């Protein structure tokens, strides 16, 4: 079965001041945290966040973070995902994701299927002829007939700038689609859940109908 990506924030920072200090904001949660952070070191929100990146102190976002319940992202993309080192994750130890350049075009996407089939097929044949002669190594050695396409499910956690990173680097080279797509759509939760922090993130469609996010 073909399975789309979602993406949901499922853990941002909840943030409470002090009771002894003398400070005010008008945002809450994340970013009233690098707000504080930031003026910790010695007007709105909003004007202090924007002069953080300009200055480009980007050691402040390290005190926000942010987690990411990821379905519908294959296996070569989680490999790609877990490539950035700064993260946490937690993986699921049938679903299938089909490229969108397959996707496109039902002809292919038959052929696509139909080979998704002959995998499982093939795994499921290897399964029982290992299991009639332990048995969690007779699964880990089927798996291996198993393609990239296959489907797993990925708890991500990172501060700030670990995901400022992460969208940067993969939401704007081409070159790879898939992880594009999951950068795009982490941006697009972090812009709602912190406006300013990730506001300088342009995101745009291209001609062949694909997202990207550039910035400055």
């Amino acid at each position: 079965e073909q399975v789309k990506l979602s993406v949901e924030l499922i853990a941002c920072s909840s943030f409470t001041p002090p009771a002894d200090v003398e400070w005010s904001t008008d945002v809450e949660g994340a970013e009233a945290l690098v707000e504080f952070a930031g003026r910790a070191c010695y007007a709105s929100n909003a004007a202090y966040l924007r002069h953080i990146m300009e200055v480009g102190h980007t050691a402040l976002l390290e005190h926000a973070n942010a987690t990411m319940y990821i379905r519908g992202i294959s296996r070569s993309a989680t490999h790609e995902l877990v490539r950035h080192r700064h993260f946490s994750f937690s993986q699921l130890s049938s679903e299938v994701v089909v490229p969108t350049l397959i996707d496109e075009d039902p002809q292919l996407r038959e052929l696509f299927m139909h080979a998704m089939d002959e995998s499982r097929f093939a795994f499921n044949e290897l399964l029982n002829a290992l299991e009639e002669k332990r048995k969690k190594q007779a699964r880990q050695a089927a798996r291996a007939v198993l393609p990239n396409a296959t489907e797993s499910r990925i708890v991500v956690s990172g501060n700030f700038r670990t995901w400022r990173h992460f969208i940067g680097m993969r939401a704007s080279e081409h070159a790879d689609v898939e992880i594009r797509e999951v950068a795009v759509e982490c941006l697009r939760k972090l812009q709602v859940a912190a406006p300013t922090v990730f506001g300088d993130f342009e995101i745009e469609t291209l001609a062949d109908g694909s997202q990207m996010a550039t910035s400055p």
